[PDB]
């Protein structure tokens, strides 16, 4: 049993937090698994009337010997999770715990969120700390019974916890807060102590819904994977340092207007205008794609725009655009030139086309590589071909290199970061998602070594 183990465990064995608990001066609180009262004292200062409780006697006594002066403070010796723990239901303005879920069950915690929101008034609030992630875990002795949970967990344990008064008013709980015990660092390992802090409030939701929308969500999120190889914000080749470089070469100007076709999840898009205060226009034709970029792109201040389009047939005035940019997106294009004439089009007169796109030696594909082509669905040619084709539609001084060698050496070390982060990349992701992402690495390496894959930078300008 659950219940004897964590028990057993027990039997053998500041500022910050309360600085984050909702206000509780004239309050009545409730402290769950208190301990010998580091924190009931401070609260009794300031609340109207605490319940201090632990299902330790000795640990609860001694709370009673130290803050036992102050009258305001109902101690009792009871475990959460007990039928026979008797708590008014909605005489409770704050329910208050620091490490506690972690000593209960799975289905205990569902049962705890229940007992909870029941026990709370509508408008109250319950707080929560926690020791998170499984990791946390891995130097536990064996006898440790602690719960190292995922947060998502919880999370979705309080999200859907629901009860009903007589009757029958609805309540759930909404999330006000979620925390870092110590201050979020970006990529800082081992932050494992979050807390939350939850309102009851008075509604009805259906779970399923709410179920439906995030498994929409997780459908959509593939491309993670694909950015963790890549770099934040980036899905091709080389990442920020790449986009960096090529950027470099367009000259923006602050008020110039950029369009670019297939723009991912946006990062090229954020670094140009917030680095060269220009207008971004970006289309994708991938949904799920849109959807991240303006997810990234909610709080920045730059001049960035996404839409879901076909480069093929959306349609922008003559004039429209000083710079056209496009990166490893055009071999999904079946007619170039078609698209091509388009662009020059859309550009105004001294405008200017960057592009990086996946190409082909001109010797005929091998029948393998020619598989690989149509099952993809690509368009793909030589790299000075590509370049007339550019000179075709109208465009001057253009530039078509073979960037293949450094194709070659980005693949090499992106793939040799994923492997050398295996473990992690795994735990962070799936086995299958590396499986995908070390198969597609090495592919493209053997049709470069094998001559047939190439990579092309193709600049050229308008009049
Ligand atoms: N099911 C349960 N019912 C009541 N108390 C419990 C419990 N499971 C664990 N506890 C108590 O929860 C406390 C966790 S340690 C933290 C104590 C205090 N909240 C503070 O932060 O200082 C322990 O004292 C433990 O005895
Ligand atoms: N006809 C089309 N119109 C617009 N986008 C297209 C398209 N065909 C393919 N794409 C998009 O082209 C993108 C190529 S991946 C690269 C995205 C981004 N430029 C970056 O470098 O990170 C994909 O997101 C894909 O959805």
């Amino acid at each position: 049993e659950e219940r004897d183990i964590q028990k057993s465990y027990w039997m053998e064995h500041r500022p910050e937090v309360l600085s984050l608990i909702p206000p509780y001066e004239g309050k009545s609180v409730l402290e769950l698994g208190a301990g010998i009262g580091r924190f009931t004292g401070e609260l009794a200062q300031k609340a109207g009337e605490v319940i201090a409780l632990d299902f330790i006697e000795s640990a609860i006594q001694k709370n009673e010997s130290v803050n036992g002066h102050y009258k305001n403070i109902k101690f009792m010796c009871a475990d959460v999770t007990s039928p026979d723990l008797k708590i008014k239901d909605g005489s409770i303005d704050l329910i208050f715990s620091n490490w506690l879920l972690m000593y209960l069950s799975d289905k205990e915690v569902e049962l705890m969120a229940e007992r909870m929101i029941g026990w709370v008034k509508p408008g109250g609030y319950i707080f929560f700390r926690e020791s998170c992630f499984h990791q946390s875990g891995d130097s536990k002795r064996k006898s440790n019974p602690t719960h190292y949970r995922e947060p998502r967990f919880y999370t979705k344990v309080f999200q859907e916890c629901q009860t009903r008064d007589a009757s029958g008013n609805s309540f759930e709980l909404s999330m006000v807060g979620c925390k870092c015990i110590g201050a979020y660092v970006k990529n800082k390992k081992n932050q494992n102590q979050i807390c939350w802090i939850w309102q009851k409030v008075s509604v009805e939701n259906d779970k399923d819904f709410q179920r439906f929308l995030d498994n929409v969500q997780y459908k959509s999120s593939g491309i993670l994977r694909y950015e963790r190889v890549f770099g934040e914000g980036y899905v091709s080749t080389g990442g920020f340092e790449t986009t960096k470089e090529f950027v470099a070469k367009m000259d923006l100007k602050p008020g110039q207007k950029v369009l670019d076709v297939g723009c991912g999840i946006g990062g090229g898009d954020f670094y140009m205008a917030e680095n060269f205060d220009v207008h971004v226009v970006g289309i994708d034709l991938s949904v799920n794609m849109i959807s991240f970029a303006l997810e990234r792109a909610i709080g920045l201040k730059c001049s960035v725009e996404f839409e879901v389009a076909d480069c093929t047939t959306k349609t922008y005035p003559d004039n429209s655009f000083d710079v056209i940019y496009s990166r490893d997106t055009i071999l999904h294009i079946q007619d170039k030139p078609a698209l091509f004439r388009t662009f020059f089009k859309w550009l105004k007169p001294g405008g200017k086309v960057l592009i990086t796109d996946y190409c082909r030696s001109a010797e005929t594909p091998s029948p393998e590589f020619a598989e690989y082509i149509k099952q993809r669905g690509y368009d793909l040619h030589d790299v000075q071909a590509y370049g007339q084709m550019l000179k075709d539609a109208g465009f001057d001084d253009v530039i078509a290199e073979d960037r293949t060698d450094q194709f070659v050496q980005v693949l090499r070390r992106e793939l040799e970061k994923v492997e050398k982060e295996k473990e992690e990349f795994i735990s962070d992701f799936s086995e299958e998602d590396y499986n995908d992402i070390v198969g597609g690495w090495s592919a493209k390496l053997e049709r470069t070594a094998s001559g047939e894959q190439k990579w092309g930078l193709f600049i050229a300008d308008k009049k």
